[PDB]
């Protein structure tokens, strides 16, 4: 039995292609469910059979059980526990959950930081433990599982929580928070502060950096004196999302339909500048407009008296993206270029359109 | 980001699956065209683009530069030039041309034969060259390139080439032709007498050491890879032998037949008719077994007898029209031919094998080899 040296790029093409295939299949299947010709069904079923089996084989080439990374943790946790004179009940779940070989080497250290973090500022000393009337032995859980097109990983504990007020008063000092906008902030955007470089040595920002370079996402959930639950979501296979194709200076960009609110057709008189940015008011609501070409360091090419503004949506605050044209909707395959786009504020990645072409994905959050 | 070592067992599934996808695409398109469907043209065009792109990257992976086999030739040619007391100007081109890994191991020996052949009986001794007014030093070119889903390897001469009249003369003595009559067939047609086993030397395939390999054997190897061989020569000008090798999958329609519970495939291209028959219809004349169809006495062979342990698959090879007896037919099927090399090379009965939808191996029968 032999093996062959295969370039990592080739395995990436296979991945993209498979994702493309998933979409092609699905579409041809949907555009002809009405016809009820037995000969046709049997051909469709064959296509799907081969398509599904093809995806399987690519997965086998790329997948690996998360055991690889998980296995070394109990001992490390056992030892981190000794140094900090505190006993902990460590529990791992779904160690057999499979993920991309690429992830094993990289997710290892970020996961350790979360476990260590839990053992320091999570689980409290036996003194506090008893004062709050919580069990003497603390609980630390590392979970792994599949959900949709994501390899989900969570680290849970019954520590001291986070105390959101600690973050508010601490954030009011340096930059961002004023004070009256803090009392109007969502509960997740305070736990999100935890990622800003100036807070809380390694931090917590560096962990999210890694998970993002892998095209994954990180989340925090905590309750004062109850515990903390940090979630990491990793792509299982490539991500397929519906997007709005937009044209600017003849180039095509994609805006995730998920973030889109409604599309306007604003004019020049319709714009009014207030200090640093331009804005439009819609039903008494102030929405800051941004010309995509100004954001991408590009040039003007005939200012159309009637412009089109894709009004986007961030958690609680919304904006507007003025573009040249609106090509239409499209199901697209997001490429594994995490390392590449994680450094760019303007884009969140590159996608593969049905066309067969590549379009950058406008990163709405990075344009505020 | 370097590389990753993948099991060939998985990479082989990709080869088989990609075959099925192509076939699965044509199947669906055909059935669509039958019942007349039109709205599915864009999504279908995408599928085909993807299908095509998948095939390429899947092939590309197994590929490697021909420079793997080419690089060892200069020294070998320099050495073969020494033994024959003759200097040669050897030139290689397109060493960077890629082809399937399978071919590297197999194409090596066949190409050495052509090089040696050229250096030996092709380029004349220096005295002769100055007498014919050709540059004293002989030239030999070994080149490769891509010419539309094929790797074209060429070995070219400056030598004496070969005289068509000298071969016709021998083709006369032993069977092949008339004193002149049939000889009026195109120059290319008359060069293939070099691909006949009995030509040039003696026959044992094991007997290479002490006599030679034989031009016919080179053709067989390149064909077992599903390639094609061609020759071109001009008296006292030179010789150019071309070898073509497929860059993609070869899909042919074949008749699946069963013998002793094993499945064999007979290329539909040959079969002219299929009819059910019984033991009593097989009349044994000389040593041969035959059947009578509308009064035509037709030669017949029991497949389990040709190999080693009823339906009559009448085929047509050139002039020959004979039948192949089997236990039962398992209908038609589009199959993908797989590369092996020195495997089915010596076996005349087979021209290779194909993989079936269910994952079972199906030996493809060589009609002309019976
Ligand atoms: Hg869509
Ligand atoms: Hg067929």
């Amino acid at each position: 039995s032999q093996t062959v040296r295969v370039d990592i790029e080739k395995l990436d093409n296979l991945m993209d292609l498979m994702g493309e295939l998933v979409i092609a299949r699905s579409r041809i299947l949907e555009t002809l469910k009405k016809y009820n010709i037995k000969e046709l069904d049997e051909s469709l079923s064959h296509l799907s059979r081969i398509t599904l089996d093809l995806q399987n084989v690519v997965m086998k080439i790329r997948m690996v059980p998360i055991s690889f990374v998980f296995n070394r943790f109990p001992r490390m946790v056992r030892d981190l526990a000794k140094k900090m004179n505190k006993e902990v009940n460590f529990i791992m779940r779904g160690e057999d959950t499979e993920l991309d070989r690429t992830f094993v080497e990289e997710i290892g250290e970020p996961l350790l930081h979360l476990l260590r973090n839990a053992i320091d500022h999570g689980i409290e000393p036996k003194e506090e433990r008893i004062a709050k009337g919580k069990p003497p032995i603390g609980t630390l859980i590392l979970s792994a599982r599949h959900e949709g097109n994501n390899v989900v990983i969570e680290v849970e504990d019954d520590g001291r929580g986070i105390d959101k007020e600690k973050i508010i008063r601490k954030a009011i000092e340096k930059g961002l928070i004023d004070e009256s906008k803090a009392a109007t902030l969502s509960d997740q955007e305070i736990l999100n502060f935890l990622f800003v470089p100036g807070f809380s040595g390694v931090g917590m920002d560096v962990v999210k950096n890694v998970v993002e370079s892998l095209n994954g996402s990180m989340g925090i959930e905590s309750e004062k004196d109850k515990g903390t639950k940090v979630t990491i979501r990793l792509p299982l296979t490539l991500a397929i999302i519906c997007a709005l194709l937009v044209k600017v200076n003849n180039l095509v960009y994609a805006i995730p339909i998920a973030n889109i609110d409604t599309i306007l057709s604003i004019s020049k008189e319709d714009i009014q500048r207030v200090q640093d940015r331009d804005v439009i008011v819609i039903r008494g609501e102030v929405i800051p407009v941004y010309r995509l070409w100004e954001v991408l360091q590009i040039e003007h090419k005939e200012e159309l008296e009637e412009m089109e503004a894709v009004i986007v949506r961030v958690g609680n605050r919304k904006y507007g993206i003025v573009v040249d044209d609106l090509l239409g909707q499209d199901d697209i395959v997001i490429k594994s270029l995490g390392k590449v786009f994680s450094e760019v504020k303007e884009f969140s990645g590159a996608a593969i359109l049905g066309d067969g072409s590549i379009a950058l994905i406008i990163n709405v959050s990075g344009i505020v």
